């Protein structure tokens, strides 16, 4: 009673990832869904319900490319037009490259292609901290304390120095392992465009206090460049919603072993807020091992996550801004 979830939209959660770990023979799927001004948890799902997923640890992969974005910005290695060489090169035998093939992109094409290649280029402009300071800000390795087992378990680098490998693939996303509840709060930061707040499960009364842990002007230019992520062309296009701005970004990770493997079993993943003219919301949606021929998260997940953030966007009344 106390408690921050909104019943109403639990039930359309449960059901959507229901359908969508169905559709594609997945182990399970999670969606943590917050909002954006109060750090309320307004539903969090398991499905299937046993399978704790928002609580395992996972390598968070291209979502955390949009925190590489702000960085580089703040940092001033890039202004808001700036275009990057995305030929693939090699870092001491190890190949980086997309999935598609640029010669150039500009900081929005980054996002909405998701350059491995432009996100690395801009972490090896930056000293080894720059990433460390940011993700650190958003809240990425510190724990979540909705007291649940497993909150805690996330993998973060202690580490003072830095190879040239190690420094791209963090950006990313590889080398540090997160929750689902923790990607969440990386989220309704940006959301919130640089408000910091730890999640709630119980109602709170608005406006509620936060920790600036990024300039709003920054955060909201990143925000604008993941519209397209959602429109022709990028790759969470299957997550978009008749009469609404969404400001998302897809990732796909192989699953690594204990030894450091990686495996040919897939975790999918859409992050994103609604309405992108003004955040309501913060939605997560993962799907853990897909088995039904796609694994792209822009396959797998990204379809969820339109369906609930669509279902979420006119449940709450919200005015279209499209
Ligand atoms: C550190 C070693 N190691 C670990 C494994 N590994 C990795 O799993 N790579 C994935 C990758 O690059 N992931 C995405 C970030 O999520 C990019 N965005 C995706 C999206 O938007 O869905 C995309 C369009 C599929 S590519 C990948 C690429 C292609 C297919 C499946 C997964 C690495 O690359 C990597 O170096």
């Amino acid at each position: 009673d106390p408690l921050s979830i909104d019943e109403r939209l639990q039930a359309l959660v449960y059901r959507e990832l229901n359908n969508a770990v169905a559709f594609n023979k997945a182990e399970s799927g999670s969606a943590v869904l917050v909002d954006v001004n109060t750090g309320e948890v307004l539903a969090m799902a398991n499905s299937p319900g046993r399978n704790r997923t928002i609580t395992d640890v996972f390598e968070p992969g291209s979502t955390v490319k949009p925190m590489v974005v702000m960085t580089a910005l703040q940092r001033g290695v890039v202004r808001e037009n700036s275009v990057l060489n995305t030929i693939p090169y090699r870092i001491n035998g190890h190949e980086i490259k997309d999935v598609a093939r640029y010669s150039e992109l500009t900081l929005t094409g980054v996002l909405q292609k998701s350059s491995n290649v432009g996100v690395s280029k801009l972490a090896l402009a930056m000293p080894s901290s720059a990433l460390v300071d940011t993700y650190s800000r958003f809240g990425l390795g510190k724990a979540t304390n909705l007291g649940l087992v497993g909150e805690r378990s996330g993998l973060y680098p202690q580490k003072q120095r830095w190879s040239d490998i190690e420094r791209a693939t963090f950006s990313f996303g590889y080398g540090l392992m997160v929750t689902p509840l923790q990607l969440a709060r990386v989220y309704a930061t940006i959301g919130s465009y640089g408000i910091y707040r730890p999640l709630s499960i119980t109602k709170v009364d608005p406006p509620v206090p936060g920790e600036r842990v990024f300039p709003e002007s920054i955060v909201r230019t990143v925000v604008h460049m993941m519209e397209s992520v959602a429109l022709p062309g990028g790759g969470g296009v299957k997550a978009a919603i008749k009469g609404y701005r969404i400001a998302i970004k897809t990732g796909t990770a192989k699953k690594v072993g204990p030894d450091g493997r990686y495996i040919n079993k897939y975790i999918a993943y859409t992050a994103g807020v609604a309405p992108a003219s003004q955040p309501r919301f913060a939605l997560v949606v993962v799907i853990n091992d897909p088995q039904a021929g796609k694994y792209y998260g822009g396959a797998v997940s990204a379809p969820v996550f339109g369906a609930i953030m669509g279902g979420v966007l006119r449940t709450m009344n919200i005015e279209p801004d499209a």
